[PDB]
């Protein structure tokens, strides 16, 4: 009677999916791909030969009987059911939601393929921007301006051209301090920086692929020669699975809205986690695992009858690591440097503790 399907297999479902194993709660995770994507490392396996084996992580392995290899075509709320391609059907008694968002390769990786082919796909990444000696990456964002820095750290021969449409990096909603220095920290490492510019050629330019030509062209008029062009342009929420059962109660980003339980509106056994869930937070995976506690804590506490937790955000903590020896950020809204950084991000990753909560040991 009790049977949690959890769509997603992201920070927010693994963080999910870990727990009710490890209390033997019966669960079912689904995602389309065989391995989770450790994504916050995906620049750097675009820049280090054999790093990308080390990001992808065998659902099977860890969660064996439950987990399935699927697509989530549909949900049926009448029955409870989440509806797979090739006619699977799930029932659950309660849904979590955790399909995050797609993007540009190689920020996200969201097709169906083997692990094998996954880290192959980076690998190939790898080659490429090896090959390019002139190299520019197209939006200013906190990705972006992770993958400037990766790339000129790694290879500080190489010119790097950022082009930001703004005229202030990263996210809006970090400290001035903050965006101020990570312009400073790429600039004193060497990266041209093209701000207030929209490359208005992009349909037309050749992707993650090294040329010996690429003529870049931006809004302003400005004209940028390349090898390699990487676009950092942003991502969009993942609502494949959900759109038509849940339309009315979407946000305009695709977004499923929520009550401080992060309980669907409109439900209350169903609920929503991480970049899918409409929080007013910045999209962080970091985010997604506390948004999977709460929605695993408040399954339990409605079937225990017990009272529900809140998702309560406090000032907003985000890192920024600047290559492999660098960073800025800040913790609680408050500004932190590059030793803080370094150590707590821009070192590992965090790559090791998905492998932790996995259960296993990365090749
Ligand atoms: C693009 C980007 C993002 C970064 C980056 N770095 C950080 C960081 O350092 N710290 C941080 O907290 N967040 C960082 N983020 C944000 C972070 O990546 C996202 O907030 C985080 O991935 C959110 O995780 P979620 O669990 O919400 O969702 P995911 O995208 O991780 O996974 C979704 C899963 O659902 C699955 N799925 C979706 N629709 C499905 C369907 N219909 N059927 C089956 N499976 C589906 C997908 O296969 C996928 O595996 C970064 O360097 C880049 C380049
Ligand atoms: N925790 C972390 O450290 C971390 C790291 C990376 C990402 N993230 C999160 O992941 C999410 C995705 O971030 P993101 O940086 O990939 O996307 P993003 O935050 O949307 O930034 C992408 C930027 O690229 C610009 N852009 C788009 N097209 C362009 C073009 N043709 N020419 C020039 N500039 C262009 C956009 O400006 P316009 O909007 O003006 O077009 C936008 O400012 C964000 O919410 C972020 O919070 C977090
Ligand atoms: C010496 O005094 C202190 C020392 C350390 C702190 N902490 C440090 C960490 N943060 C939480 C953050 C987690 N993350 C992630 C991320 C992404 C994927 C995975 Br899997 C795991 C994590 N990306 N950015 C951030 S922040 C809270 C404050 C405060 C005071």
């Amino acid at each position: 009677a009790l049977h949690v399907v959890i769509v997603g297999g992201g920070f927010g479902g693994i963080a999910a999916a870990s727990q009710l194993q490890a209390l033997n709660v019966p669960f079912m995770l689904v995602d389309m791909k065989d391995s989770f994507h450790h994504n916050v490392a995906a620049l750097r396996a675009s820049v280090e030969t054999g790093f990308a084996k080390k990001t992808f992580i065998s659902y099977s392995v860890t969660f064996k009987d439950n987990f399935r290899q699927g697509l989530v075509v549909g949900i049926d709320l009448k029955n409870q059911m989440v509806l797979l391609q090739g006619g699977e059907a799930l029932p659950f008694s309660h849904l979590i939601l955790a399909t995050g968002s797609t993007g540009p390769f190689p920020g996200k990786f969201n097709e169906v393929s083997s692990q094998q082919a996954a880290i192959q796909a980076y690998e190939d990444m790898v080659r490429q921007v090896q090959r390019s000696r002139f190299i520019v990456v197209v939006g200013g964002g906190s990705a972006g301006v992770e993958m400037a820095a990766e790339i000129k750290t790694e290879y500080p021969e190489k010119e790097v051209t950022l082009i930001h449409s703004q005229v202030a990096l990263a996210d809006k909603e970090l400290l001035p301090s903050v965006r101020q220095e990570v312009k400073e920290i790429l600039l004193r490492k060497g990266v041209q920086l093209l701000l207030s510019e929209r490359v208005s050629n992009l349909e037309e330019l050749p992707l993650n692929e090294y040329r010996e030509y690429i003529k870049v062209q931006t809004d302003k008029g400005t004209e940028v020669a390349t090898n390699l062009v990487i676009l950092c342009t942003g991502i969009k929420i993942n609502s494949s699975a959900y759109r038509k059962a849940f339309e009315s109660r979407l946000a305009s980003s695709g977004a499923l809205r929520v009550n401080e339980h992060l309980q669907v509106e409109g439900h209350s056994n169903v609920y929503a986690i991480g970049d899918c869930a409409d929080v007013r937070t910045p999209k962080m995976a970091y985010l997604a695992g506390l948004h999977a506690n709460i929605a695993v804590a408040n399954i339990v506490n409605s079937v225990k009858q017990r009272p529900l937790q809140a998702y309560k955000p406090g000032a907003l903590t985000f890192l920024l690591s600047m290559g492999r020896n660098d960073g800025v950020g800040q913790i609680s809204g408050f500004y932190v440097g590059r030793l803080m950084v370094r150590l707590t991000k821009s070192r590992d990753l965090f790559v090791s503790t998905s492998w932790k909560t996995m259960r296993q040991s990365p090749p």
